[PDB]
C-alpha cells in the first residue's frame, strides 16, 4: 500500500529504506533538522513526514486504524487525539522526564508506520536541547533494546538505563547522527544500506 | 485514607473486609443486587459504592488519579470518561462478547481501589442476565484465576476458559453467590471471615 | 556460516528457503517422511538434517552454545542432553500430552536454527500416527501461533487451542502438506517461493 | 494441601502455626548466633535455613523436592535439572553486586525447596552479602509491589532487582533491628502479617 508501484514486501523493504535514509542524510545535511519544534507531535510529525513523504500518504498523519505489533498495547485511536496533546504538555527537563515522555509516545505510536525511527530521531533532539546530550547508538544493544521497550510500559528502568550510559555530549557531531540512522533502521531490521554511502 | 479511625493498614484490610462483606450478604439477600442496571458503569458504581460507602469516600466514583499495579497499565484518568462510555455501549450477547467487555472494564478499573471485587460481582449480573449462568468460583483457582486476569490484555482465551468450565445455571443458589464473595476477596489477599457468618 | 560460501545474510535466506524446501517437498514425495521415527529426538534430528544437511554443517546434530530469541528462555546447552531423554519419554497419548511434548521440545530447541520449521514438521508426524490427524496450518493465523508459543511454556492453552481447531482427518491430503510448509515457512519469515513449484 | 507434621488440616491454620513457628525459628536462628556458623552461598548453606526455619512443619525441610512445582509468568527449574542447576550455582562467584545478584536470580529460579524458597532464600542473601560487601538489605527500603515485579521480571533481566538491592544496602551487618525487621517484610512479600518476630 505504497506511492511507488511496489506490489512485492521485500523490494518495498529495500526501496523504503533507501528513499527514507536518503531523506535522513538531507534532514541531517541542510540543517533542517535544527528547524524543528522539539519535543512535540507537531515536530515528530515533521520529522516523520520528512523521511517517508515520497514512500507513503500517510506521512506525517495522525493514523485512523489500531495498530497491532506483537502483544504491545498500542493506544487505541480513540485516545489517540487525547494522548498526543498530554504527550504535548509533558516536561522534559532532565533524564527520567524525557525518558518518561520518550515512552509515553513510544506507546501512542500515532503513525500508521515509521513511528519507531521518527521517534528516535525526535528523542535525539529532546536530548540535546535540554541536556546537551544526544544517544550514542553503538552503545546500545539491539536485543536490549528491542527488550528494554517492551518492558517500558511497566517499568522504565531499562530504557532510561540503556539511554544513560549511551549518552555523548558530542551533540553536532555527523558521524554520531549518520551511524545513529543505520542503527535505527537496523532495530527494524532494514539493514541493506550504509546511510554514508547514499 | 478511610472514614473510620484507622491509621494501620492491616487493620484498616480487617475492618475493610468485614463490612465490605457484610454489605455484600445484604446486597443479595435485600434483593438490590436484582435491581441494578446490568453491564454498566451505572451498574457498576452502584455495587462499589454499595461495597464500600462505609469505609471509603471515594465510593462508587471515578478515580482522579492513577493507579500502578502488575504487569500492565490500567487505564489512565484522562483517558476513563471515554473508557466507560465506550464499555457502556459494548455488546453482551454471547459468552465471547461478556468476556471481552469484562476484560475491558478490568483495565479502566475506574475506581481507586476495590475494583476486583466489585467488577466480579457486575461480571456475574450479565453472565445471569444474558446466558443464564453464572460464575461456581469454586471452579477457578487462584493462581489461574490471576494469570488468566494478567493475560486477558493481549488474549483473553484464558480467562474465557476459567469462565465458561465453571460456568452454573444455579443463577439463584444463594451459597454459591456467598462462597464466590469468599473466593473474590481470597483472590486479593483477604481471608479474616467467612461472609455467611457475618 | 554455511556450506556455501555466502557471506551476505539477505542472499543466505532466499537459497536457504528454496534448497530446504526442495529438500521437504523430496521428503513428502520420496515417501521417507513416513519411515522416520515419530515423536523422539531421533526422529527430529532425522527431519531437521534431510531439510538443512545442503546448507548448514551441524544440520541434525545438538547445538553447542546458548541461543537467544526474544525474551524466550530456551533450554540452556548444559541441559540439553537431559532435556532431550526428558522429551524421548514423555507421552503422546492425546492432545493434552502431545502439545506438551511439542512446548518442551520448543524449549528444548535442540538446533543452532531451523527449530521452528523441523519441530513443526515433527508435530504433525506425533499427530498423524497418535490422533490420525495432521494441523491445517492455514487455520492458524500467523501472529496468533507466534504469541501462543511465546506463551506456552507459561501456559499451553493459547496453542493447544489453535492446533485443536486446524486438526484435520486429511492425513494424506499432500496439499495439506505442502501448504502447511509455504506458511510454516513465513512463520519465520521466509515467502520467497511456494514449494509446491520447486 | 500440603502434609504436615502438626495435624493441620485448614490452609489459613496452616499458615498460621507455619508463620508462628516458622518466625520463632528465625528469631532463634539470629539470636542463639547459629547464622554465623552457616556456609554462605552454597546450597547447604541455605539447605540449613530452610531446615531450620521449617523442620517442626514440614518434612520435606532442607530437602531437595522431588517433583515440579508451578507459580507465576515463569518456569522453576524442572527437577530434572535440578542437582546440576544447584551445583552451578555453588560455583558461581560472588566478589561484587553484579556476582551476588546474578547468584540470587539463578538460586530464585531454582527454588529447590516444596515451599518457602523465598523466605529461606532471603536470608541467605543476606549473609552473601554480609561476607562480600559488608552490606546488608534494608528491607524497609524495597516496597513489596516493586519487590515482586522485579523479582519476575529477573530471569530475563536482573536490572530492576540489582536497583532494588544497591540502594536498599545498609553497613549495619550486625544491626539485630533491620534483620528482625527483613524478616517481618519477607513474610509480608509473600502474604504471612498475622504476627511480628520481635514479639515472639
Amino acid at each position: 500500500e505504497n506511492k511507488l508501484g511496489i506490489i512485492n514486501q521485500l523490494e518495498l523493504n529495500r526501496v523504503e529504506e533507501r528513499v527514507s535514509k536518503e531523506n535522513a542524510k538531507r534532514l541531517y545535511d541542510s540543517g533542517d533538522i535544527d528547524r524543528i519544534e522539539v519535543g512535540t507531535f507537531k515536530g515528530l510529525s515533521y520529522i516523520h513526514n520528512y523521511l517517508f513523504e515520497d514512500i507513503y500518504e500517510f506521512a506525517g498523519k495522525v493514523r485512523s486504524q489500531n495498530i497491532s505489533k506483537g502483544n504491545f498495547r498500542f493506544a487505541p485511536v480513540m485516545y489517540l487525539e487525547i494522548a498526543l496533546e498530554h504527550i504535548d504538555k509533558m516536561p522534559q527537563r532532565n533524564l527520567d522526564e524525557i525518558v518518561a515522555k520518550y515512552v509515553e509516545m513510544n506507546i501512542a505510536a500515532p503513525f500508521r508506520e515509521g513511528n519507531g525511527r521518527a521517534t528516535r530521531i525526535w528523542l535525539d533532539l529532546i536530548l540535546k536541547k535540554e541536556l546537551k546530550r544526544v544517544v550514542d547508538w553503538n552503545l546500545i544493544n539491539k536485543e536490549d533494546y528491542l527488550s528494554a521497550m517492551e518492558r517500558s510500559p511497566v517499568k522504565d528502568l531499562e530504557i532510561k538505563y540503556l539511554i544513560s550510559n549511551a549518552l555523548t555530549d558530542k551533540i553536532n557531531d555527523r558521524e554520531i547522527f549518520m551511524k545513529g540512522i543505520d542503527i535505527s533502521y537496523y532495530y527494524e531490521g532494514y539493514t541493506e544500506y550504509n546511510v554514508d554511502e547514499l
